[PDB]
């Protein structure tokens, strides 16, 4: 049975879908990898120095910063990666713009040997030398895409791909933009992250957290964020740098006010932050404050400051 | 006060092992490991890894998961929870290529404590990375113009002396005075400790392998020492070429090899290529040897690389290269 559209291909990979989330034994594998592959769990740091700080509440740090590519990316990529093996496909189509998701698809396809193609815009392409290098030495192909040269004409390039492969070949989207189910497949994926955080807190507090905090950028949020949704009594606070079920109040950080949060967790809690990660501290410095000691908020903290030498130039 | 470092060493000694009998300072350190470094760190099987060489199972026990993405941590929280229970507010520390420094600089930066990192010039002007990483988690780093690692070690020794009413020196190099190596080796067996817990639990015997980093003052004794007294457990240490340590070494229960930097970058590229896994070039080493002792062992037998360090540090100097 071979898909010859889009929407056959779309179709192919519900049923997929549907069948490995009943098969316990693809649950059982995909635990085996994030455990002992990526790193899971991933601490739930209590960090007394920035609590006693702010003077509010108790400050607590989800640490997908110690995931295994030093980002959570690759809890969606893992777990599609293995739908495409089970699927019985051998080839992996993704893309990707800054690169992380990039080098999150490449990863998991060394792991799993898969080949991997992947396009990128050629301005992205430009711009992101060395994550290129990376998803190279990983194996992966990088395909430069110039029809503008944007990340939606690589997205674009990829789904005609995706379609004319389709035989042997499985799109790892990472975007929440269409069409489904992939929206459902990454939201599924990333809930980890808000399902340890939920059962890591309870353990600690005996209650849910009042708070929990975590960077936009792009629907980053949607593993943290999603497990808690129907749990009413939990403020979910979206931070973006300077859905729509009212679940998600929304909040901007400027470039300095990330710059204070970077510094200060660095000096107070060792753990050196990526950008975004800060604008997130950023934003706890600000609610930590005004909430009770006996309240507790968690910020959610995913990539690396310190990576590399470029990446530490600020 | 003590005076002398005889006296600063008895000190030492007094306080180790009074720390190491109170159950609070072991219920703390626990703690810090798990919630804060994220020990235990998974025993990673790698099977392609495996079907590549055709010979033993290669596992991958994951240092490169820990806070820091080295193991150097396990040692600086136990030495710094030490400093602590002691009553000290400051710290000193040498570093050769910066791992130590690091590691050092954020559990100060964890406890409170005031930091001092002493450190070759040759080593600063090469480690730029880890020097900001120092400077930005708060320490001082001093530049030893004496200067390699050995001028720093004799630079951090005058200074914890003159400083010891309330420094205390978070030793990471095991080849400086009573009783350091114990503390570091004790400190760091939580790698052997849990890789022998991890391994029997998957294969129900012991491994016919360890293989590991040796150098730069590091002993590997952290992984080894939990395994010395299974005398099947062959136990292979990797250095850079360029009954019951190097009493080990002469009666033959530890050997030595060396890998070249071909031989390193090699082993870089493959596990990369074949794992996802982008290791530091120091920890290729062990890599490297893995594949030549691999393909000469039985399927049904299993080998253990101690992998530390995250590569993405050195993907830049490759690429270069390249």
């Amino acid at each position: 049975y071979v898909p010859e559209t889009l929407m056959q291909s779309v179709l192919e990979l519900e049923e997929a879908y549907k069948e490995a989330m009943e098969d316990e034994a693809f649950q059982k594998e995909l635990n085996h990898y994030l455990k002992t592959y990526v790193g899971r769990e991933t601490p739930l740091y209590f960090a007394e120095n920035m609590t006693e700080y702010c003077g509010g509440a108790k400050i607590y740090l989800k640490r997908e910063d110690l995931n295994h590519t030093g980002a959570h990316k690759i809890n969606n990529t893992i777990g599609q990666a293995l739908l495409a093996v089970r699927m019985g496909k051998k080839k992996v189509v993704a893309e990707t713009g800054a690169g992380q998701h990039g080098v999150a698809t490449a990863t998991v396809c060394a792991l799993l040997g898969l080949e991997c193609v992947i396009f990128m815009g050629e301005e992205d392409v430009r711009r992101q030398k060395l994550n290129v290098f990376r998803m190279e030495l990983l194996g992966a192909k990088v395909e430069s895409v110039a029809a503008s040269g944007t990340l939606k004409d690589a997205v674009n390039e990829a789904l005609r791909y995706w379609v004319s492969h389709v035989h042997d070949t499985h799109y790892i989207m990472g975007s929440v933009l269409g069409p489904h189910p992939f929206p459902q497949i990454v939201r599924d994926f990333q809930s980890v992250i808000g399902n340890e955080t939920k059962k890591q807190y309870e353990a600690l507090e005996g209650k849910l957290p009042e708070a929990v905090v975590a960077c936009i950028g792009g629907s980053n949020a949607m593993g943290m964020f999603y497990p808690f949704v129907h749990d009413e009594e939990v403020a979910l606070y979206g931070v973006e740098a300077a859905k729509d079920i009212g679940r998600v109040s929304y909040h901007s950080i400027t470039d300095d006010e990330a710059l204070e949060a970077f510094q200060l967790l660095t000096k107070k809690e060792g753990i050196i932050p990526a950008l975004e990660s800060s604008h997130a501290v950023a934003y706890a410095l600000k609610l930590a404050p005004q909430m009770k000691e006996d309240e507790g908020l968690v910020i959610c903290l995913s990539g690396r400051g310190d990576k590399d030498v470029e990446s530490i130039k600020r």
